[PDB]
């Protein structure tokens, strides 16, 4: 309602307890070609294809706000390029935009659930067991956070049936508002992404039409 | 906030060898932001995201003084500098994205996702200071001719994240925005020409 | 804010001479605050002060990884480190006191006055940062045995000063709090032991 | 309603115009024993026995919010110890907690009325005549302030019929709120205390049951 | 006797760049040989040579402590170290061969001749000291995932040369053997993970 700093600009990146992860440097000597994507793609963030979501005051703590897996399907550019190659390596950088109204309150948690972890429940009791961050729905700045390619093999086939370290944001505390009149501000959260330092594809293929 | 993934666009240093003259502007014009003819909008709490708040292309028509001077020359070339102002108190919430579409782009609808793929900036409705950003003259020709509007770089302003405010019984508290512009450092006209009456 | 009238409690340096081994923990476990099993509450504007928001004793059961490791050892000893998070905007008012009761105390009701007599901290509901504080292992024995829950130091969280906020027609705007914990620098297990099936 | 600094964190201790006052150092050569209380009691503040009060928007300027006299009856620890001795000396330190909602407004005044002053009226016209402080009901930090033992004799008998420099907080301006909806936040104020540098008792006695 | 035609297999130094973490083990676990779940047999004078005395693959299931820890992580990688003990006096005769089959091998019968073609050791039944030998983690992937048993290197123990002893009227004097194991120097788990209940 105003430009004040009665919000929590918690752009602080709490040190996520995880080592760096090597990207395309591990798959280079195993790809028959030399491939490289447009450097300008590494420059600006861009909304993930499924990058929109919303938190309502009737959402229950534990509901999965989103759960998206690492892969080329997180950038429109990368998704478009993935139709030309067969395989991809590397990490990703994701910004979360949660700039709800100052009359709101509530907290969510974002976790880097590793591969091979059984999908499904991921209850609120165990969401904090993973390397995670606690975010307030009133944060001004976009929250940056990495998406590393914790993998068992050299690269993942561009047909992404593989297991990748998915990133899951879950509602931790109920969303409540504080304004005196007949309205609870549902907060609209967005998700931007861009490839990490050495994200890369491997082997050129005919750019299939119906990807 | 003036950090967009763009290269510096040369203007009036690329059109000099093929222009008869390179005419200058009253330097006072470089020191006053003037309201662009259609750079204004007003967001309402019921405005759905994805709407186009404003859309306007680079050219001497964005500035009344520049439009008046254009009637006296043959061609023009160079960049401009714009700034957006938003009227919102600290009790608001919502985002607006402003992108720089290239001067060759299939017109039509743009979803709230595509708008981020251009070199752009995202702006909260609680920003006090005017948001300044450049309007570069991307082109294939050397210098644009004044007497025919050809394709130029455009600013597009899309409602990114909807407005979240309270409002009294009246009148729903729109957040109004305006856009001002002025010539950049190297905006010049080309060839002095008798001003034809119907320009 | 981590200044409570308490002395540093020695752990795993006092139990070493009488322990067969002193087993260590995966250091990664020391670097992640995990949600305690019952460290959660939600204050309402009609919650009267003096209520117990949460109450929980020190032990390997406060951490899922520590609980899992406890099935592999005979005894444990050491301190832990906890932090409280509160979800409240700047338009709230009310205080919550968190005290460190010693590991021998007649259970029962505690008035809003007695709760301040323990080493404690008072916290407004408008605190952004997590409130960190230690959980020391005050004891009479050297190292606690894993297979029997004996008396340990407890954290008690009492609603000190009631909540003062507005609220829309729904749903009265509770202020929710959560409690996370992790092992301190000198939390160790004692004697490696085959994990019996029903632990 | 938010974590902003739209409040008055006036933890400033306006210089109360009063000299320091010697405590137990004056009664030591007149007590037959050597007595001393637990040092840990001097460490943390604790809510006074009668340390709770509340300000309502219907309270009138001039109403005595509280009026409490210096003595061992201001700490649960000191009150419990007072049953063992016969007499006490020394000063006290008192924190006042007035952290009302940001939509409130109003001011109170705290004064150190000396001994032998006639109890009763203490009208709003004269509350400022004493060494006093003006406090806003929206203060974040606890307001610290001393309670010196301005006395005529060496010590006061632990039966506190004596005259001690009582401390009196009175509502100075009416409490009004500013939020738009059908509610005036009554503010709950608290009072914590702890003994000063050389507060002390004198002579041990049988710890009477019904104190 | 720990000289088999094998190369040193790198573990946890090859899986580090692609693992989020590299978790360590209670060092005490490195200092106790524990009985493998099926590492036991008993040769009789009528046992024909060529029989499989035991056969067991590398993995965290060979050690109760390692099996318990596996429920807490995502992946594992590294080598192990095993030792065989035989109970035979000086009045016996007969040989037993222990081979290291690679982690990709058509299962089926193995004659007493093929068993020698692997990197192996031959052992008389009159050996007092435990026979120590490594179990390396030959693989194609970087680090094995804890929640799915994939192919790993196996130890196979075949009765090479039959037993030649006298025996009283009872009970024919079997020669019993047991197999113990423990983690090698660079056996690690990969990614700390909440222990799912049915692991």
């Amino acid at each position: 309602e105003a430009s004040g700093q009665d919000l929590v600009p918690a752009a602080v990146e709490q040190a996520v307890p995880i080592q760096p992860v090597a990207g395309a440097a591990l798959a280079a000597p195993a790809a028959g070609q030399i491939n490289q994507i447009d450097p300008w793609i590494f420059q600006n963030f861009v909304q993930c294809p499924l990058g929109e979501f919303s938190i309502s005051p009737r959402n229950t703590p534990g509901e999965i706000l989103f759960d998206l897996a690492l892969g080329p399907g997180l950038n429109p550019y990368l998704a478009h390029l993935s139709a030309m190659y067969t395989g991809w390596v590397g990490n990703m950088e994701v910004q979360l935009v949660l700039a709800g109204n100052a009359f709101t309150a509530g907290k969510v948690v974002v976790a880097l659930v590793p591969p091979y972890f059984p999908k499904g429940s991921l209850t609120t009791a165990q969401i904090t067991c993973f390397p995670h961050v606690m975010c307030d729905v009133r944060t001004l700045e976009p929250i940056q956070l990495p998406l590393l390619d914790v993998r068992r093999v050299l690269w993942h086939a561009t047909q992404d049936q593989e297991e990748s370290m998915r990133l899951v944001c879950m509602l931790y505390t109920p969303l409540r508002t504080n304004s005196p009149g007949d309205e609870s501000f549902v907060v609209s959260g967005r998700l931007l992404s861009k490839p990490a330092a050495d994200f890369n594809f491997v082997y050129l293929t005919p750019p299939i039409e119906r990807t």
